[PDB]
C-alpha cells in the first residue's frame, strides 16, 4: 500500500522540528493518526501498546539520537560534548531514522497478534500488518532466541524483550520477541553467530 | 597444610571485630601475611592481584560480612534499606575461609593463563600444595572450554559452576561474554539449554 504520510498533529518537542507521519492508507477517511495499527491494542492491552512504541522509538527517539552534534545543541539544547564519550557512542549505537522506527512498531504488533492467548484483532488492524507482513498465524509467535512459542501473559508487568537478530540493526525483518534470559545471552552476537558459538562449545564439552 | 592463622594487623572495619587471618605456613619466619601467595603477582600485575580478592571477598561489603545477620550489622558495623539491595546482598555470602579459598584456587588459575608470568618459588609450592601441579596454558573459560590468555584482562570474569556455591572447587574464569551469557544456571542447565536451542533451531 501507499501510505498517508501526512504530517500529524503533536505536542511533541521534536515535532516542533520534524514530523510525525500519517500512518494510514493514502486513501484514508478520518483524522491522520501516527499508530493506527495500535488502537485495538491500546485498548485491549495498554502497557503492551506502550511498550511497542516505546521499544520501536525510544533508546530519547532513536530518529533523534541519529541527530548530528548541531542539530541536537541547536534544535533540542542537547550538548552531546558535555556527556562523557561512553554515554555519546551508547546514544549513537541506539540511532534508527524515522520510518525504521515505525516499521519495527508495525512489526512487534504483527508478531503480537499471533502470541499465544492474544486478543483477536480488528479487521483494519489484520488487514493493514498482513498487507505489509503476510497472514498472521496464531500461535505462531516464538523467542527468536528459543524458539520457544512466547504467550501474550509474559508480557504482563520484564520476562519478554524486544530482540534484533543481528546486533544493531534497528528494522522489520530484524526484530522480534525474546525471553529475558534468550535476550541477555545471545549479546553482541547474531543469532547464527550464537548458535554457532553454542555448537563449538557443545562439541569442546562433549569431548572430556 | 597447616597455616599460620594468627591475627594480621588491619586497619579494616571486619578487624575491629574479627581476624584477618595470617595465610603463611604455620611457624613461618617474616611478619605474618594474609595474601602472601599474591605479592609477587602484585608487583607486575597489581589490576590482576585486585580483581582476584574483589571476586574473593567481596559482593560494598565482604561477603564474610553479609553472612552476619542484621542485628550484628547494625551492632558491630553500624549499618534500613531498599528489599532488592538487602536479599541481593545476601545472595552472595559465604564464610572468611571459602573466600580466601577461592582467591588461592584463582591466583593458581592465573599462574597457569597463556601469557602468565612465571611464580616464584614461594608461590608456586605453596599454591601447587593446595590444588597440584601448574601447567602453561592450561587455564580455560570454565563454560566457552577455549584457552584464556592474560591480555583480557584488561574481559574476564569470575565464573561459579553452580550458583550460591563460593568454593575453590566451583570457581573459575571465564570471557565476559560466557559468563554473562550463563546467567543464573549451572553449567549442566546452560548445556542442555544449548542443546534444546540447537534441537529446535535445526528443525526449522
Amino acid at each position: 500500500m501507499e501510505l498517508c504520510h501526512k504530517t500529524v498533529k503533536s505536542r511533541t518537542a521534536y515535532s516542533k522540528h520534524f514530523p510525525h507521519k500519517c500512518q494510514l492508507p493514502l486513501g484514508h477517511s478520518g483524522k491522520c493518526l501516527e499508530f493506527p495499527f495500535l488502537v485495538s491494542l491500546s485498548k485491549t492491552h495498554p502497557r503492551i501498546a506502550a511498550k511497542i512504541v516505546r521499544d520501536a522509538t525510544m533508546t530519547m527517539p532513536r530518529y533523534v539520537a541519529i541527530l548530528d552534534d548541531d542539530i541536537l545543541l541547536e534544535k533540542f539544547n542537547l550538548d552531546m560534548q558535555s556527556l562523557p564519550e561512553i554515554t555519546r557512542l551508547k546514544i549513537r549505537e541506539k540511532a534508527a531514522d524515522y520510518d525504521s522506527c515505525i516499521d519495527v512498531a508495525r512489526k512487534l504488533t504483527w508478531l503480537a497478534y499471533q502470541l499465544h492467548g492474544a486478543p483477536i484483532p480488528d479487521s483494519f488492524t489484520k488487514n493493514y500488518l498482513e498487507e505489509f507482513f503476510g497472514p498472521m498465524v496464531a500461535g505462531s509467535t516464538n523467542c527468536e532466541i528459543c524458539k520457544l512459542p512466547l504467550t501474550i501473559d509474559l508480557f504482563s508487568e520484564a520476562a519478554v524483550e524486544t530482540a534484533h537478530k543481528t546486533p544493531r540493526l534497528h528494522n522489520a525483518e530484524n526484530v522480534g520477541f525474546a525471553h529475558r534470559f534468550c535476550n541477555v545471552a545471545q549479546g553482541n552476537k547474531s543469532l547464527d553467530e550464537f548458535y554457532l558459538w553454542m555448537e563449538e562449545v557443545l562439541t569442546r564439552v562433549k569431548m572430556l
